[PDB]
Order: structure tokens, then C-alpha cells, then sequence
């Protein structure tokens, strides 16, 4: 155990996995370090994935490219949907 224990629910995804998944990451995450995480996620580079804020009904917003930033100061909130985009891509090689 430790100081510090919060964050916010967002439904990460992949062209690679068929359906979200659930994950939480702190709105302290920066982009880039957020990514580091997704790479878990999708297993693939997060110097490659790219990362998607989708509204409500699937509705694209803006895009987490500032990795000097943090996860938060967009308009998004525990509930919306990470959609990450595999560009590694894998396929025949690796697997």
C-alpha cells in the first residue's frame, strides 16, 4: 500500500481485440505514459498505437496527441472510450 489510490474508468479498445475493455487509469496519466500503459493493453507500442476519445454513442472528439498533457484536460470523463488504434499492426511475424 501506498499515498495515492484514484483515477477514472474509461472503456479501452483495439481494432485487434472485437470488444472494450475495462480499465482505469489516474487523469494524472500523461498521454504518453498513459499509452505506455495501453501497450500492456494492446500489447503493442504505444509509440505507435494511437489513442481516440470517443463520446457517448461512439462519437469521435478530439485526439490524445499532446503527450505533454494530461489525462484529464480533454473532454473526456470516467465513462467515455479510449479506442486504441493498433498501428504496429502484427500479424504472420511475432505471432
Amino acid at each position: 500500500g501506498s499515498s495515492g489510490s484514484s483515477g477514472v474508468m474509461v472503456f479501452i479498445s483495439s481494432s485487434l481485440n472485437s470488444f472494450r475493455s475495462e480499465k482505469r487509469y489516474s487523469r494524472s496519466l500523461t498521454i504518453a505514459e498513459f499509452k505506455c500503459k495501453l501497450e500492456l493493453v494492446v500489447g503493442s507500442p504505444a509509440s505507435c498505437m494511437e489513442l481516440e476519445l470517443y463520446g457517448a454513442d461512439d462519437k469521435f472528439y478530439s485526439k490524445l496527441d499532446q503527450e505533454d498533457a494530461l489525462l484529464g484536460s480533454y473532454p473526456v470523463d470516467d465513462g467515455c472510450r479510449i479506442h486504441v488504434i493498433d498501428h504496429s499492426g502484427s500479424g504472420p511475424s511475432s505471432g
